[PDB]
Order: C-alpha cells, then sequence, then structure tokens
C-alpha cells in the first residue's frame, strides 16, 4: 500500500521510472510532478492493468498536493550532461532545483523517504540535508542518495567478464557517485572472483567512467535514463519492501554517515520500517580499495561543504 | 533464450518497450534499429543487471545485421498522433515505414514471429502479409497485429468501476485497433460483471476513444508510450512463453482470419511452437456486442484494401 | 510604421520569422503570440538595436491585446510533415487551429491583412474565409494563403539552371500549395528562360516535390523553416510597400479567386492600399501548362470542399 | 566573393544565423557544419532566392570539406546555458568544442577569419589561439571573441531610455563576455547622453546581466539566439565589408591585446584587409569605468589562463 511520489516525471529518468513503479504490485498511489507534461504522462500511464493510482501534478502551486501523504519521494529532476561536461557542472542547476523539491518535502510530507537521484549527489545529498534542517524535521535514517546505478552496472560489467548471470552478481560499491569517489569493492564480490591488477584497474575504471561512456554514446542527447529508471525503481522497490517488513534488504546508499571522516558517504544498508536499519559499514577492504578510499575523501568532502555552503546563501 | 528484435527502438514507444524487454528473463538477445540515437539507447540499457545482450544498430545498412537470427520481432517504429487526427491520418507515413521494415524481415528472419504495433493496424498488418507473399514466405500463424493495450484499458477500466483489481479481471477485446472497430466483450469477462446499458455504453466507448483521450492529455507531446510498452511486452512475453512451450496461453490480436466475412479481424489466438495454435473464434456475444460486430465490418474491409491496395502500387 | 502579429511565433518557421520583422525598417511593433515560449522569444528579440517594440503574449487571455491595431498578421502556427506524410495528412490538427486564430482574428483586427502559412493551405484558406463570413467581416483582398515559398523556390532553381542572378529571376507559380496543383509557368518567367524538354520536366518537379524534399532531408526533424520565414517575411514586405502606397507590387498569393470554376487559387496579385488591387489572372500559358492547370482543378475542389466542410461541422 | 562557414549550423544560434548570412550579398558560399541535422538545415536554406550557394556537411569526416577555401569561420557551436547555471559550467564541455574546431581550422583554414561565438569567449579565444599556435598557423589578426551582442545591448537599452533611433546609438563596450567583464561606456556614447549615478548603476548591471535575464525569460529553453544571430551576422558583415576594402569600419572584439596587462581584451577595433587593422584601445574614461576595468581584469587573467591550460593537457 505504499504511495510514492515522483518529483520530474516528466523527464528522461521520471517517465520509464514512473512506468516501473506503476507496473508493481508494492505501490499503491502513484503521484506523479513536474513543471511541463505531468497530466499527459499520468493518463498514459493510468490505463496500465496495475492497482496503483495514478495522478497528474503541474506546476508549483500544486506541488504540495502530489506530497501530501507520501511514503515515498523520488527526484530524478535535474539538468543531464552533455559530453564533455562534469556532474559537478551541473550543481548551480539542479542545487536550486533539489532546494526547492525538497523544501516542499519538508513541509507536506516531512515523514516520507527522500531519495534524491539528482546529481551531482555528493553535493545535492547535503543540500537536501540542510534543507530539511531549516525547517526542524531532519532524519537521517530516510535521506538517500541513489548510487544504485554504480552498483547495477559493476554486476554487469564483473558477470560479463566472468561469464556469469548478473542477476546473481552483488559487487558492493562505496564512497559517492561522481568520478574517483566510486569505488566498487570487488574483493567484497559474491560470486568471489579473482582479476589480474591489469584487469582489476580497467574494470574499475570502467565502472567510475560507465556515466560519461553513456553520455559520450549519446552524443548530445542527454545521458542515462532506462538504466537510471532501471537502478532508481529497484532502489525504491527495495526500500517499500523494507517500509513492509521485508528482512535482509541491503542497498548501498549516499547517506549520512559516521564510517569516515567524510559527513556523508555511500556504503551498504540494512534497510528497515523506519529507513536505515543499520549501517553494514565499508568492512573489510583490499590495499588497493584502502587507497581509493584514501584518495576520495578530498573530493567528497569539497563536494559536501559545496552543497552545505549552498543552503548557507537561502 | 529468445532473440527479440526492435524496430523503432529510440521512438517514444521504442524506449520503454526495450526497458521491459531487457528488464526480461525471456530475452537472451536484444537487438534494436533506429534511424537515430540507437547507439546510446544500446549503451544505456547494456548496463542493466539482466542476461540479455544488447546490440544497437543504425540506418537501414545495418537494419540487415539486426534481424539477423531474431526469433521475435517488435515493430513500434512510427509516426504518432497529434492532437485532432484520426489513426488514418498517419496511415501514408506509418504504412512506408512498415513496408520497408517487414520487407527486410522477409529476407532476413522470415522464420521470426512479426508483432506489428505501428498504427493504422487494421490496414499495416495487411500490409505486412503482402510484403511477406510477394518475397514468398508468408505464414499467417506468426504475423500479429498488436491490439493489446486494448485489452490492457478494458481490464483496467472494469476493475476501476467494480473496485477489483486489475490482475484479476480479463475482457476480451475484438475486431480492430481503430474507433468502432475496438469491440470489447463484456458478456465474456472473467470475472462476470452487470452494468445497466447507460453505464456499458459508456464503459464502451471509453474503451474505444482511450487512444484518443491519452494524444488530448499529451497535448501535442504525441500519443501513449508508457502504456504501450507495457501492452507490447506483455503480447511478446505471453508470445515467446508459447513458444517455449508454456500451454494455455492466450491473447486477442488482429490477425489473418475466417472467422467473419473480414480476411483480417481479432480474436482470442491459443498460442504455442508454431504461433497461433488455434483461432478461438468470437463465441456466444450479446446482442449489444453482435450489432457492434456488424457495423465495425464495412470499416474494417475499407482498412485491409486500403493497405492492400497500398502494397500493390509498389 | 506596420504594426505585425506573429502567431505561433515559438514555432520553427515562427522565430526565424520574428527574427526578420524585428529587423525591417518596415515594421514599427512586432506583436508574438503561442501557447508556450513566448515570453522567452520575445525577451531574446527585444535586445536587437532595430526600432521594432517587440512585445511577447502567452495563452487564450492574451491573444487579444496581441492582435489589437494591427495592420498584418501573419499565421505560421500549426503542425510539420514527418517524411512520408501529405500536406492534407495535417489537416484534421491544423484545421482547428486555424479556426480558433483566424476567428480571434476576425474578433480583434477584422481590417487586418491575414496571411496563413499552416498547410494545407488549399484547404485552411477555405476555412479562415468561412470563419471570418461566420463574424461578418469577410474581405476576400485582404485573405491570402502564402504560396511564396513556391515562386522563391523556382527562381532560385531557375537561375540555377541558366546560372542566373536569383534577385533578377521572376517566375510566376498559379494553382495552389501540395504536390500536382504548384504549377510553375516558366513561360512566364523573367528573363525568359528556354530550357529543353528533360530539363523543364524536371525543373517543374522539383518546384512540385521541393516541400517534401526538404522533409526527406530533415528526417523527421519537420519541415521548411528558414527558407519559409524567408518567403513569408518576403510577402508580408510586399504586403507593407503595397500598404503604404508603391506601385506595382506583385505578389502570387492562393486567395479567393475567379479565373477558374475553384473558388480559390493562386495567381499573381496587384497589391494595393487595401490589400488585392487588382488579380492578374492566369494570362497566357503553354499547352503543358495548361494540362497542369486542368490536372489541379479536381484536387483543389476536394481540398476545398474539405475546408469549407469543416467549419459546416461546427 | 567571401566564403563563409558556419560552424554549429544546427544548434539555436547556427540556424538563424546561417539564414542571416545565406540573406546577404556580401556571401558567395556558404558551407554549414554540425554532427547532427545539417543536411535539412542546408537543404532549407539553399532553396533561398539568393546568390550565396549553400552546402551542408555532417560529422567529422566532412569537416575538412566544409573549411577548404573558406574566407570566414563563424563558430556558435556550444551547449547553451539552463536557469541557475554560470557561463563558466559551460566551459569543460565548450572548450572540448572550441578546440576540436578550431584544430580542424588550422589545419585546412588557416589564412580565415575566425570569429569565435562559442562561451566562455574570455576562455575560448585564448583556447583557440593556442591551438592555432600548435600547428605554427597563429595570426593574431585574424581571430575574435564575438562580443558584438554586449554592444547591440547597451545600444538599445540607452535608445529605449533617451526615446531615440536604436540605429543612431552606439555604446563601445570594452573587457570581455562575462559578467563584471562587461565593461560599457556609457561616457563615450554617441550621441551624448547623461545619466545620474544610480540610473547609470542600473543601465551598466542590466547590460552585464542581459545574458541571464535572457536565459530566464527562456525558462530551460536555452539562451538568447535570435539576438545573438543578429549580433554575429552583424560582425561578419563588418569583417566582411573591410575585407572587401570599406574604409572606418569598427567593431569592439575580444582579442589578442598589449593595451592592458590582460593578454586578451575587448576594446574597438579598426577591421580592414588584414582582420585587426588598428587596435583604438580604451580612451578616455570615467572614474566609474575605470573602476570597472580595475576589479574586472583579476577574473580576465584567470579566464585566460584556465584557457591555456586547457589547451595543455590535450
Amino acid at each position: 500500500n505504499a504511495k510514492v511520489a515522483v518529483l520530474g516525471a516528466s523527464g528522461g529518468i521520471g517517465q520509464p521510472l514512473s512506468l516501473l513503479l506503476k507496473n508493481s504490485p508494492l505501490v499503491s498511489r502513484l503521484t506523479l510532478y513536474d513543471i511541463a507534461h505531468t497530466p499527459g504522462v499520468a493518463a498514459d500511464l493510468s490505463h496500465i492493468e496495475t492497482k496503483a493510482a495514478v495522478k497528474g501534478y503541474l506546476g508549483p502551486e500544486q506541488l504540495p498536493d502530489c506530497l501530501k501523504g507520501c511514503d515515498v519521494v523520488v527526484i530524478p529532476a535535474g539538468v543531464p550532461r552533455k559530453p564533455g561536461m562534469t556532474r559537478d557542472d551541473l550543481f548551480n542547476t539542479n542545487a536550486t532545483i533539489v532546494a526547492t523539491l525538497t523544501a516542499a518535502c519538508a513541509q507536506h510530507c516531512p515523514e516520507a523517504m527522500i531519495c534524491v537521484i539528482a546529481n551531482p549527489v555528493n553535493s545535492t545529498i547535503p543540500i537536501t540535508a540542510e534543507v530539511f534542517k531549516k525547517h526542524g524535521v531532519y532524519n537521517p535514517n530516510k535521506i538517500f542518495g541513489v548510487t544504485t546505478l554504480d552498483i547495477v552496472r559493476a554486476n554487469t560489467f564483473v558477470a560479463e567478464l566472468k561469464g556469469l548471470d548478473p542477476a546473481r552478481v552483488n559487487v558492493p560499491v562505496i564512497g559517492g557517485h561522481a568520478g574517483k569517489t566510486i569505488i566498487p569493492l570487488i574483493s567484497q564480490c559474491t560470486p568471489k572472483v579473482d582479476f589480474p591488477q591489469d584487469q582489476l584497474t580497467a574494470l574499475t575504471g570502467r565502472i567510475q567512467e560507465a556515466g560519461t561512456e553513456v553520455v559520450k554514446a549519446k552524443a548530445g542527447a542527454g545521458s542515462a535514463t532506462l538504466s537510471m529508471a532501471y537502478a532508481g525503481a529497484r532502489f525504491v522497490f527495495s526500500l517499500v519492501d523494507a517500509m513492509n517488513g521485508k528482512e535482509g534488504v541491503v542497498e548501498c546508499s549516499f547517506v549520512k554517515s559516521q564510517e569516515t571522516e567524510c559527513t556523508y558517504f555511500s556504503t551498504p544498508l540494512l534497510l528497515g520500517k523506519k529507513g536505515i536499519e543499520k549501517n553494514l559499514g565499508i568492512g573489510k577492504v583490499s590495499s588497493f580499495e584502502e587507497k581509493m578510499i584514501s584518495d576520495a575523501i578530498p573530493e567528497l568532502k569539497a563536494s559536501i561543504k559545496k552543497g552545505e555552503d549552498f543552503v548557507k546563501t537561502l
């Protein structure tokens, strides 16, 4: 009986994401928000033979009605990358977007799970947290930076190289969601896999640059949409399952953390009825993986401070 | 184990359809075709953690490679309606698209199952058949006009009026896929439902004009995409299941038919390893439903001849 | 000091057309209307260092304000063709667009010159006329189906074949604006040009199919925009010159006509202070050109009745 | 006689710019380049009844054919701003675009005038210069950062405030093209105008933020396109006129400079057959203007350095 809001539902990620959500028997009400096209998207989806009641909402005047009574809010809203851009180049525009939408969440559904897809996640989660603090309703167990696509990619790339079924591969990925902050823990992969250091370095590099690879491949027509819809759907379903009392639900996500000196960090999280049940931590890692964690912390701290400083000027 | 081609994979229907197919454990290879953007879409989808190998093809030169060894070909390729248009306003453009694509199918994967989504279906299926006849490889048990969205809509609308779960509702829909040729057999609905004639006529009208309702809702941004992807995926999965040896698989579809005076007609079909195993026919219908069939036949025969005459001029 | 309104100013034709008008010393006020994006287009254009005052209007509330006091209204509003479509395939969408916009013109600037670009012109001019008749303000000397791009094309193609300066070439084009109804009168060209038959036939066909040529070349990204903006601007400037009292201003345009049995027809028109001063008629033509007129008449009459019937269904 | 290449001809600026160039009797050959849509744009423009021969080129394989024999190359190519973005956010994308395109210019038409519109101009001109240096063909009198839109805006705003014909207004604008580096010299305006400091400050701020104002007004639909096409065309025509031997042609442009400590800077330039004939310098300025110059130099220096360092990484 989960009530889910999608903010940015008319965009490239938002539409196929809303489809996957509508198709699931976990969702009872699907409220869609954007600045354009939502009524059409809602009409389209409302015809699908599943139980989820689909409602479309349009413009900041209707945003409160979209959020009212929501259990989960997913935020794919945001400007995508063009070839040559870094995720950091999107900060100025997407920071304003996230601050506005999460302010409405703080006011109208403060108890909801907030899942931010909007890049750069390393900065937009700190923004979300500070906005919630401003409204006096900050719960760090309920705010999630969606990094699930990194794990999905890692699983796929490991499966391809080792001739495995990616459905039965699980690579923990930690740190953040940008460049060298993406740290795939191949040593913790199930099933156990052994790559030589040159192949391991190549695999790790491809995981880190996978987003840019897709941006390049689309050649100006945006960034990952369909795989991001898949990964965002996976995360929401995991979260909704856990809220309904499903046990053993573990997902990596960029959250308020005390695992490192970084105040926000991605690690495997046991999810439960109140959101984050337990942060399962970094765990035992190789020297190579330790080196990556060390190199990533400087950029993570910088991205975090950037997001915090943006909210200070509001 | 199925090898599925999606012709028009970069379009509004094509992209979410390709996503749903990539997510399926029934698909082992997914080849995508379009005249633009296919490499970007293929790169996007290839990151998803499922077994299906994804490959993107671009331009008519690469169309043969896309079709090589395919088991099922799905054709969402086509121009969508704008508000005010009838499906027949798309005839000239989509007839040419279907004629070109199905000609490539006849040459390069004649044994494959051909699922045509491109509208107007009442003419484009006749076009497909005549193209296959011209190449001397016409198998009427393997060419399908996808009407599944009509059934999906009928199930949803009946479920909403009776307060049922759409997953437990099954409404046979017969005839064709345009206006009054869409004939929902509410008298054969499982479970049995009783409407007074005024509500039954309103429900019947809603099902018939649902496509136009979505076009009006999208207000220039195309026609049904996400619900059509769902409906298209449903039909493909039913078909692939039946091909692997699943029993009792029944789907309505616009096909070569001897059930009425129309040479092509939509009825529930028992699917199997060779495609259509048995046409289950119209069955017993109400007087109201009998009148709808009688009134639809002239339009169906007209649309069929229009498609046949188009191929005849080529 | 002309006041010009552009209805559909945010579209593919509208924006470059608006630029050309803003750049002209003949325009003192430029009012722009559309259902989206107009404020941004007006803001952009308002920075240009010419005298024309630019104002952007958005939505039905503001449409009357755009039209009040206008000398000329240009209506590029309408959906463009995709490859394989005929101009007639756009009728059912563009008919309502033209009906709505010309009704506002009839109410708010009935004395203005009404220049309809929206296709299919052979049907949308009849619509415009009947709308003006319904409002009791029909002046056939002020309603113009813009065929100017046919003449511009003919001039270019003749000039290229003969190696002439296209600025010194003038080819009358008569009939209508769709395929075989486009009748270039190469026999009346200035300077007089003599082509061998095979070149003459190829030239004539190229002129007739030029729009489809551009649609093909654009491969789904619409139809002629930049050259249509040029041609539309040329026609407006000719109208304004004539309104300012310039002598001998001649333009072909699709207008109410008694030159043939067709109630609307394009011929060279002497323009004056009140619009059409004198219809100069078909004049002396060749046998090849006479046969083209004969072939065009049935299609034109069909297109005209289609537009007339549409208004009668309202 | 002038052969002009437009690199980025299919974009928002490129299309209307190409139209204005096609319309000009100063242009005899027009070559259009982009990575998509160019064939359609070229076909469209090739129908216009002016002498300029139009040809379209698609993809890096055809870029050399586009550039050979060119007298002037204009580069509007580049990603536009979204609301929130600074021009600096576009650096990474547009730097790569400019680096690639200007490398091709240095290889295939090193004698051509190079007019860079792509922002941030304060960095992309340094990129252009260094790329030409690498190929041993650097001519600083032929490389221009197009700042003309700032002058066009200043003229319009001054004219509007004083009720003047903007055609008779001329405001020199110096420095660069980004925020506080845009320095309008109102003290050197012709005709002489007098504003109180409060008005002068607001007018000055209005000119500096004009680009951001349009981005806001377009609300996500890009940045200035039509006015930039006007301003780009103006500059190209001034340059081509000067190349034809017209005397007294003066335009402000961001060029290699020794007028200040900045190695690149915008001031009024006397144009001629060699490109830059003479740099006319800053001239006599007010205290207010002197202060703006002092405050801008640090940012200009950083932008120049940033561009130079980028080329080192290639």
